[PDB]
């Protein structure tokens, strides 16, 4: 579906968008002039409105009021601040839930989710759909041809909570979903099979949603269904809006992060004009790498098209058990990281910190400390930096193509989440992250690519715990390697087909010819009981934890790079841990256990040399993350990030210094403090 | 603010320190009572509490009340010279009541009916239950009217130990009315609670629902407050029936005051009793002594230095923890003495006789299953003898002396700190005063723990420990206190929000920044939730901050920095102020920018106190023993000494007559206390 970016207010040039969601219907109106003045001072050129404002718009059934919203849009418009308008359907009013409790979601035991909870509505509720679609229409009619409205923010963060509904509506929708996908009940039974204690289904009317063992095939599809049910609802809403206002681009805010495991966002991405994401930092060592990863993923989801950062935090969030604040410079750096990874818009949640409500301790662009605060000063500096990058022509440039793509796959994640796997300590989502960080440690910025993206055009691909391999997936991987591709393939790859039906005759399934390895069972690892086998040393100085493959046999042309070292009694001593295997013009290395970020990093030079993937032999390669956006004219925008907890010194990129935070430009070398960032144009 | 009335002796008897426990005769055969009574007399037991859970044995069926079994045992107790603290007997309703009226049963957050057999399975706001309860109160009062054995009323039992949170239809309606009464108009409600970013304001009181398992923190604050008020009302209702029929019997209800108690506003409830009574159970380990001393001090603060009643404690182990450690030799006597020293004029246990069955069977008692020939019973006897000795020495009605420093405790600040969307779940209000109590004790200063509405503003110094909620009136008291020469210790997590949990603006601490001399824009929470997370901050005086530090952006020109943080420069905390001191006219303000814990505070106390001009004993042995002092009007002084450490210590002998000693020794020049030892002197 066609890429469509939000366009400037009439009279304005195209700028990197910079703003936050704004909630003036929750403040007295006399506040707005100060907010706007501070917005303009910060370099803020957009705000997102009406997201949770339904009860202030449809104040009673059928009755729509727009006075307050028109007044604030008017003020914002005169200051030159655009409005990313919401469908306002995210959070229904109390009169709606009180008159119509059948729109309220049910949990696994039939407990009604009380209003006041966020997203307490059934995505498959026909009644709620009618109310919501009416509101979309009223909103779209009213703001039709208003030059202040530059995009639609449809709903808000779908499935942040209402992902799992067990109401009657959901039960029927899941049946119909199964009907559309499988046609006949025989094909369903073929897909799901049977739990040993139960028997085949006789009709679609016998299908019930899985609850808290469950049928893994049914659970896989049920998760799939939940994403589709919410996708359909978003599409219905989007379709109402583009009918009335066909020239205003539409989006909804995704929640892409390394561990996100609800929506298939790559699938959802086909239904948006532009991809927008909300990302909040992971505290600690993973702060930089996980943000970089998620941002790389969003761009992969965007097929290297410009995307929109709809939300992040200026400092601490409010929803963890412990909410650390951001360190100095991280506010700007994090924003630059999203930017470098292809964003052409940087927004926050929220503009102004609140004195009450559950979000009161959540940071904002304008903290309770007010205009005289380090955050606000940093927000202003950020606005200036984005303005500077705008003028240097960064807009619409694309995140350059990596030498290696790391495959991410939401469905394999779903499959790995079942409670009867070899171990609960292995999930799909951590392996791609680990590979991203390890390559970064060797000075290689990878592209994180969803499984349906074109990773098979890259020089190399990482296949990290891709549990689910369809035959077509097997062919792409086979074709890729035969034609010269280099592949890194790990444990927990190709265990089953698209229906979670385990492959037979040995693991990895389907692609054993390419990989050159056969596995009959796994060796899970841990400390659950005294004396349990908790780790396996690998012969190259690394250690595997949580799970290792038991490699039974390798092909005659398979080379062993490293073996496991263990007590002989385990049957794992001398067994292959890392292998490399030629397949025509490629190209396949196999990693038989979870090595973690460092273990992979430690193994990378030896694996890469055997595959013929050139690595920088510089031991300082990992010190800084280089992220590069490219224009058609050949202009290159290189961002540099300190990955470490110490000041580093690096060779100066060629070109003009555009931006610097906690960093220093010199003639021969460049200097970045911890959390520092530099941007150059060459 | 109600008039103090202490339970008075049986006719013909002198005033003695009360000593007893709740007694269980409707759960034993009657032929046991003579032996129990004989053993009580031998133990020095002069009082028991009866009928607490005995409703089903009194109103044996709807409308029918029998008192025979109870009249008989009271008679036996009376002839033995043992007084009775009678209960309203309304704590645990009979099954015939819950069966005919399940509408009295509580609902959980999800609407599940709490089944009978759980204790306090009843709705505090049930009108049907209140009528049944008040009928029983009246019957109890009619029947024991003018009975001379009955010296007090034990109204109900430990309100809100379990039934604090009810989500039934009654609670929903009661909470609206509670809100209507407190705010008048829905405009005032919405102004108080604000909005969650995802929802919008209320249009009417009828739209108000109780918060459940994120919530609106302002609403949750008030809901907790409501839950306390709803139970307070029910107690007042019962109390009013009993004092109407028998106006000459003083009434109480048993509180559960301990360092971490977080349900009822007991300071508020204290305004509704004739005398304050408390139930306290020891905290095992290093905190055993200090937490008991703290809790007892608090009761005395709550009681405005008037005598209070220890209604319950354990002789040895309890039964409701995951591991129930037993008491060490001497701890039984010491703990009773610790309560006593902190102002109790009564010492009672749960329970008199250990039971063979029921969930309490492993809970220790005054008379264990092991029987009369047991270490606990021998100890009980020695204690009873010692209380008689202290009675004759004239300790009754003496007051816990006025400390040089008060430590402010605040249930509402605790409530507010309990919300799941704060900077961290590892900071609660309740631990901070406790820490300060222990630290001063480690420097030889017994502090008075004072609830926020007590007169901490008359003391030489005050500790403001995580007092999250600061009203404008609260800010003025502190300002006036310090201006007029008071010395204050103020910590992180103080003055964050107003009384409605609305965060103060322009910087923290709110309102009192002029006094404190420090400005904070945000917090720096600490922990190990993720790898490489910042988990601690070294302080330049050798201490370490955990869980949370303030980010102090700027200080006043007359603010002096005593210690700074030491950290990775990348954190933005390196060299930043950790402990400051600030003159404000004639005071008086030290700021502590993170959680130092007992040892960290204790280490910091000399340098802070020297700067504030608070004189400390330079004796490094100051912490070895806790000195607690009760005072009479005539000038009589009762000084108790408690060993705080795990080794035998030696101290300068107090002046006066040695009255009591357990695991301790009197000598001419020096005094000796073994671990867990206690001495008492009259001077
Ligand atoms: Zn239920």
């Amino acid at each position: 579906r066609a890429h469509r970016w939000p366009q400037p207010l009439p009279g304005n040039d195209r700028k990197i968008w910079f703003g936050a969601d704004y909630n003036p219907d929750q403040w007295p109106e006399d506040v707005q002039d100060e907010d706007i003045r501070l917005m303009k001072q910060a370099g803020v050129n957009i705000v997102s409105l009406a997201i949770f404002s339904w009860a202030n718009i449809e104040t009673s059934d059928g009755n729509f009021e727009f006075d307050w919203l028109d007044r604030v849009i008017d003020k914002l418009y005169k200051a030159g601040i655009a409005v990313d308008l919401a469908s306002a359907t995210a959070s229904p009013p109390m009169w709606l839930t009180s008159a119509h409790p059948e729109v309220l979601r049910r949990d696994e035991q039939g407990h009604v989710i009380w209003p006041g909870a966020r997203q307490h509505w059934r995505p498959t509720s026909p009644t709620f759909r009618t109310y919501a679609l009416r509101l979309c229409r009223e909103m779209a009619e009213h703001y039709k041809d208003n030059p202040a409205i530059v995009s639609w923010h449809v709903g808000n963060e779908y499935g942040c909570h209402n992902y799992f509904d067990y109401s009657d509506d959901a039960v029927q929708a899941f049946r119909e979903w199964c009907r559309d996908r499988y046609g006949t009940i025989d094909k369903v039974n073929a897909a799901w099979g049977t739990n040993f204690w139960s028997q085949r289904l006789n009709s679609f009317e016998e299908i019930l949603p899985p609850r808290y063992f469950t049928n893994p095939g049914r659970l896989l599809d049920f998760k799939h269904f939940c994403s589709d049910a919410l996708k359909e609802f978003f599409c219905a809403e989007r379709d109402v809006l583009s009918e009335v206002t066909p020239n205003i681009p539409l989006t909804t805010n995704f929640m892409v992060s390394a561990s996100q495991n609800t929506l298939d966002y790559d699938d959802w991405a086909h239904e948006v004009d532009f991809v927008s994401n909300d990302h909040y930092f992971t505290p600690g060592s993973w702060h930089i790498d996980e943000l970089a990863y998620s941002a790389s993923l969003v761009d992969g989801i965007s097929r290297k098209k410009p995307w929109f950062l709809m939300a992040q935090s200026t400092s601490a969030v409010n929803w963890r058990e412990i909410n650390p604040r951001k360190e100095p410079g991280e506010l700007i750096r994090d924003s630059m990281l999203h930017l470098a990874m292809g964003a052409d818009a940087i927004c926050y949640f929220q503009w102004r910190q609140s004195r009450s409500g559950a979000e009161k301790f959540h940071s904002a662009m304008l903290p309770l400390a007010g205009e005289h605060s380090q955050i606000y000063r940093d927000v202003c500096a950020l606005g200036a930096d984005l303005d500077t990058l705008s003028d240097a022509g960064i807009l619409r440039s694309k995140l350059s193509k990596a030498r290696v793509a790391i495959v991410q796959d939401i469905q394999s994640e779903w499959a790995t989440e079942h409670t009867a796997t070899p171990t609960q300590h292995i999930r799909e989502w951590t392996e791609p992250l680990d590979w991203f960080a390890a390559f970064a440690n060797r000075g290689v910025t990878a592209d994180v690519t969803p499984i349906h993206a074109q990773w098979d055009t890259y020089d190399a691909v990482v296949i990290p715990c891709v549990y689910l391999f369809s035959e077509e997936m097997a062919e792409r991987l086979r074709t890729f390697v035969r034609n010269g591709g280099k592949a890194f393939v790990t444990y927990y790859s190709a265990l089953a087909d698209e229906h979670d039906r385990l492959h037979t005759e040995g693991w990895p399934g389907l692609i054993g010819d390419v990989v050159g390895v056969r596995i009959e069972e796994h060796c899970p690892l841990g400390t659950l009981f005294p004396g349990m086998l908790d780790h396996l040393d690998v012969s190259n100085g690394t250690v595997v934890h949580d799970l290792a493959d038991v490699i039974d046999a390798i092909a005659d042309d398979t080379t062993v790079l490293a073996t496991f070292e263990a007590d002989p009694a385990t049957g794992m001593d001398g067994r292959a841990a890392i292998t490399v295997h030629p397949y025509h013009e490629g190209g396949v290395a196999y990693i038989a256990g979870k090595l973690g970020r460092d273990g992979i990093s430690q193994s990378l030079p030896e694996i890469c040399a055997a595959l013929g993937f050139e690595l920088d032999a510089d031991p300082r390669a990992g010190d800084v993350l280089r992220v590069v956006r490219e224009q058609e004219d050949g202009a290159i925008f290189e961002f540099l990030f300190n990955r470490t907890r110490n000041t580093v010194t690096a060779d100066r990129p060629a070109g003009d210094m555009l931006i610097c935070s906690l960093a220093t430009d010199s003639t021969d070398k460049v200097t970045l403090e911890p959390n520092g960032v530099l941007a150059f144009r060459r």
